[PDB]
This record gives structure tokens, sequence and C-alpha cells, in this order.
RNA sequence: UUUGGAGAGUUUGAUCCUGGCUCAGGACGAACGCUGGCGGCGUGCUUAACACAUGCAAGUCGAACGGAAAGGCCCUUUCGGGGG
């Protein structure tokens, strides 16, 4: 199962010694919901070629961003593009609070409490680019031990350590209803 | 060791950036338009620190003192009232 959202349809238009060229371009996220991210922007002739070739944008580009809980690990200074954008991973319930394409990619991605705040030139698709930036940033904790030469205890605080054995229990009762 | 960030529209033939304007929310000691049933609970001259009809919004102590205007009492009465 995919999630694809549409994002922003667009209206572009060339010209040539006759007049003008209308043309359409589009961009849509797809995502799996583990934290599995993909996105493809394409132009075409019409709304169904570009949401075609959108997807299949999406699908041959993906990335995997390794989430804890069901929440980001740290705060990501999402600098890329043309915009800024920051994230803050959040409480449960509270949400994903985010502005249009973080919100698109967000969802997509799967996470569901998290802030972030966009901060200039919001145009979508360089919004959509630092999004993805910021995203393939973040740090695995278990990673960064093993780069450091350092053990998990000493490198990660107890609270996230918690965070993660109740997230791992909960993965396991999820396992053993599914095959049960 | 715990609480908590939304953007959208608008330049161009078409983008990107910057940048300007506008809107999606909360709040009013608020006023006007329409509507309108009760009860509960607060609130109520922000401008003219403008002049202000009337009345209310500062009184208590004879066991501090002299006295008795009006009342209570008794001796009196011509019923004007006279003593304490
Ligand atoms: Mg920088
Ligand atoms: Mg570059
Ligand atoms: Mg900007
Ligand atoms: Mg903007
Ligand atoms: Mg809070
Ligand atoms: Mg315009
Ligand atoms: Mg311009
Ligand atoms: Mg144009
Ligand atoms: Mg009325
Ligand atoms: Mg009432
Ligand atoms: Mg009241
Ligand atoms: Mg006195």
């Amino acid at each position: 199962n995919y999630i694809e959202r549409v994002v922003s349809i667009n209206r572009v238009s060339k010209v040539v010694k006759g007049g003008r060229r209308f043309s359409f371009t589009a961009l849509v996220i797809v995502g799996d919901g583990k934290g599995m991210v993909g996105v493809g922007y394409g132009k075409a002739k019409e709304v169904p070629a570009a949401i075609a070739k959108g997807v299949e944008e999406a699908r041959k580009n993906f990335f995997r961003v390794p989430l804890i809980g069901s929440t980001i690990t740290h705060p990501v200074q999402g600098e890329a593009a043309a915009g800024v954008v920051m994230l803050r991973p959040a409480s449960p319930g509270t949400g994903v609070i985010a502005g249009g394409a973080a919100r698109a990619v967000l969802e997509c991605a799967g996470v569901h409490d998290i802030l972030a705040k966009s901060l200039g030139s919001d145009n979508a698709i360089n919004v959509v680019h630092a999004t993805v930036a910021a995203l393939k940033l973040l740090q695995r904790p278990e990673e960064v031990a093993a780069r450091r030469g350092l053990p998990i205890e000493d490198v990660a605080p107890a609270g996230m350590l918690k965070a993660r054995r109740e997230s791992e229990a909960l993965a396991a009762a999820a396992a053993r209803e599914g095959s049960a």
C-alpha cells in the first residue's frame, strides 16, 4: 500500500513563432507509511499524463528515514534549495504540524507527531527539496555510536532508550497479533 | 527531567529570488445592521478634568456641665397653663 497526494498542479506556456504553447507540470509524493518517502515532479501535456509521470518519478526516487516510535528523533534544520525549514519531534496525539508541502511529504512518510515552520521562499518544489534534504540529514543513535566507537547506554539518553524499548515491545506485540 | 511552531493569493509568455500588499485565528470597557425566549453569572462614559435644577452620600456621647423647646409623671388648674 502506497500513498499519493496531489500538491501542486501548475500551468506553463512556451512561446514560438505562432504564439504561446501551454503546458502542465506536476509534483507528487509517495510513501509506504513506515518511513519510505518518494517524490516525483514532471511535465506533461495534460493532468492525467502529468500525474502518471509524477508517480513514475516518485517510485524511481525513494528514500528511507529511520523513525523512533512514531516521531522523528531530533530537530532538523532543513536548509537547501531556496527555502529554510525547521523540524521538531513532538509528543503523541499532537500530530504533524507544518505547511502544505511539508505536510504532504510528512504524511506520506507516515509520521504522526512533528512540528515544522517554513522560513522563507516557500515555493512548493524548493520546500519539498529542503524537506527531503533535512530528512536525509537525520542521524540514527545506533549508527552514531558505531561511528564514534561508543556504546548505546553512554551515547543515548535514558529517555529515548526507554522510548525505543517500548517501541520494540509494541512492534513485537503487533507482529504476534498479525501472526496469530 | 518535563511542557510546546501551518500557510494561501497577488509581478511574468513561462519560471526562480527578493520584496510589497491581502486573507484563513484569538482578543475588545467596543459601536452600527438583522434577528431575538428564559434563567444563571459579570460587565457597563474609553470623548467634554464641560458647566451642573433637587435630595441623599459623616456623625456618636445627660454617667462632663448648665438648662428645658417638644413629649412621659405626679401636685393644680379659670384648661392660659404654673411647680418639681
Ligand atoms: Mg546557512
Ligand atoms: Mg546549490
Ligand atoms: Mg521567502
Ligand atoms: Mg509566502
Ligand atoms: Mg503545552
Ligand atoms: Mg500578480
Ligand atoms: Mg516579480
Ligand atoms: Mg504569468
Ligand atoms: Mg433587545
Ligand atoms: Mg445573565
Ligand atoms: Mg452583571
Ligand atoms: Mg458625642
